[PDB]
């Protein structure tokens, strides 16, 4: 028998290998910083210094051989290629007509966007979230956000994945006519025109390739020659943790949402899901997709755009044909991808949809029952509530009735009951609607106690302007405040409030308020008790279960409340 191989670990890379190229150090377009490969290329050099070399090797991964060739005298490369990606016991073999002889085994590393290669996630989640017995064919989702990890400092490790079924990644970008990026920032917008270089528009592309594979976590073991990094691949790492976990990339959003009114040219949606279907093989820990737009018909972010008529039949049409794609990817794979939606509730929002006809070619749609009221303007109300709240005018809740002005109320009041209610009557399925809970607070100013027509009831007042803050208190943008920061700096211990503060409560709305009065400061969000009555309420109507925005602004009260509620 010939000599054993000797592994050259130094002059085989560490053995270390990818079937992905990731741009580390640079910034430009999508397709320029990301190359899939179907097979990694594998190049093992050994050597065998001492006695005879043979005749030709064999390369076998876990006892199975997966590469063979000849040997070279002392010194031999051997090169193969691999289409799985994984860790494997590797062994080489040297062999001739007097037989073989086996190296000792080493572990080789061949990286996939799956996250085979990667042990479980190390978590480091804040102990406030609580263990549970939720039956798992119940929804709980949240979304995680690209952008959380600068300053908001939230990362994958961060997220109860044990109290999730599904984790929303927000958000995906597409390629073409986005002005409303602008509302973000310049750089925002910069970053996107950067990513959209050398790729077609109506095509989708990753925003922040900094933070979604480049920078390094060192809570992940990340080093500088790792192939994947960033929050992708802590979230490969995290499906290793929790198989059964589904993680869905959302493409839109309120500031990502312009390219879908063009939509309506059935060839900009074929070119937008053949670019999906690409996204899903190339990063093949998602699970599915979800569509984001905001909104059919009009009513986001850019006040201009909206087709009444058409963009209806066109995101039917879109859900159709993506359904088409997903289902090709599960003969190809044999795995199961889902479909969903975040959908507005508001009455005007949820006409310009055909959803019981868009609905049979989708698993589930998120509700968006959240954002009925903010700084946007100085009217105060319940942004998150279930029911019609008591600040509510004669004939507001149901529409019909007329405001303080004269003018009609067109439609509807914007509750979360409401849009459900609406949703139902269109003949959607109750076990397709997930509802939704806002972890974070909308707020005001100046709304003091002189501004009220009930004086026990601070929505009955008006504001001068939004809410102010610090980002030490989880106010990132003027009127908006992480729930974990209404906790620490309003609501206190014991939710009795403090600096300045009282907290209160509208039982019939079921929404939670404090209002600091000599400030006029007040602020809407949801807490423990309004999202039990969610819970309560998903259960009586047979709901899919409930949904979350966002969780690196929950301190665990309201994922907590929320399996406490769906018990």
């Amino acid at each position: 028998a010939p000599t054993a191989p000797s592994i050259d670990m130094y002059g085989s890379n560490n053995l270390q290998f990818s079937k992905i190229e990731l741009a580390m150090e640079t910034t430009s377009g999508y397709n320029d910083m990301v190359k899939y490969h179907e097979l990694a290329k594998i190049k093992v050099k050994f050597n065998q210094w001492s006695g005879t070399s043979g005749d030709t090797y064999n390369v076998y991964f876990d006892g199975v051989k997966v590469a063979t060739g000849a040997i070279t005298g002392s010194q031999t490369t051997a090169s193969f290629e691999y289409g799985q990606g994984g860790l494997y016991q590797m062994e080489i073999e040297a062999c001739d007509a007097t037989g073989c002889s086996k190296s000792a085994p080493v572990e080789i590393t061949i990286a996939d966007t799956d996250g085979s290669h990667l042990k479980p996630l190390t978590m480091n989640v804040d102990p406030n979230n609580k263990s549970y017995n939720t039956d798992p064919s119940i929804v709980m989702g949240t979304y995680f956000v690209e952008w959380g990890i600068y300053g908001r400092d939230y990362t994958v490790d961060n997220m109860p994945v044990d109290n999730l079924t599904h984790i929303l990644y927000g958000f995906i970008p597409i390629c073409g006519p986005n002005e409303s990026v602008k509302s973000v920032g310049g750089n925002s917008f910069n970053a996107l025109q950067t990513a959209c270089r050398g790729v077609n528009d109506y095509e989708v592309v990753i925003h922040d390739p900094w933070a979604a594979y480049q920078k390094s976590f060192p809570q992940a073991g990340h080093e500088y020659s790792t192939p994947i990094k960033g929050n992708y691949a802590m979230l490969m790492a995290l499906k290793q943790r929790n198989p059964d976990l589904k993680i869905i990339p959302s493409i839109g959003g309120w500031t990502l949402s312009d390219p879908f009114y063009d939509f309506v040219d059935k060839k900009n949606r074929d070119t937008f899901v053949a670019s999906v279907k690409k996204f899903l093989k190339t990063w093949k820990f998602y699970d599915g997709v979800d569509i984001d737009w905001e909104f059919p018909g009009g009513g986001g972010a850019a006040a201009d755009k909206g087709d009444p008529v058409n963009d209806g039949p066109a995101y039917i049409a879109l859900m159709r044909e993506l359904r088409v794609m997903l289902d090709e990817l599960e003969a190809e794979t044999g795995r199961t991808y889902e479909l969903t939606s975040a959908i507005g509730v508001g009455y005007d929002k949820i006409e310009d949809v055909d959803y019981a006809d868009a609905v049979q070619y989708m698993d589930y749609i998120f509700a968006m029952t959240y954002d009925f009221y903010g700084g946007w303007n100085n009217v105060p109300g319940h942004q998150t509530a279930l029911y019609c709240g008591s600040f509510m005018r004669p004939g507001q809740c149901d529409g019909g009735g007329v405001d303080e002005n004269g003018e009609p109320y067109k439609g509807p009041a914007y509750t979360a009951d409401n849009g459900i209610q609406l949703l139902l009557a269109q003949g959607v399925p109750a076990n397709k609607l997930v509802l939704g809970t806002a972890m974070y607070g909308r707020g005001w100013e100046g709304v003091t106690p002189d501004t009220l027509t009930d004086p026990n009831d601070p929505m009955t007042g008006t504001a001068t302007g939004k809410l102010k803050g610090s980002t030490a208190q989880g106010v990132w943008e003027d009127g908006v405040i992480d729930y974990k920061g209404i906790k620490s700096f309003m609501l206190g211990a014991n939710n009795t409030g403090i600096n300045g503060f009282e907290y209160g409560y509208d039982a019939q709305a079921e929404a939670p308020w404090v209002w600091n009065r000599s400030t006029g400061e007040l602020i809407t969000f949801d807490d423990h008790r309004s999202v039990l009555a969610k819970g309560n309420y998903a259960k009586s109507l047979g709901l899919a279960g409930l949904f979350s925005w966002e969780i690196d602004a929950d301190n665990g009260d309201i994922l907590n409340a929320m399996h406490e509620g769906m018990a």
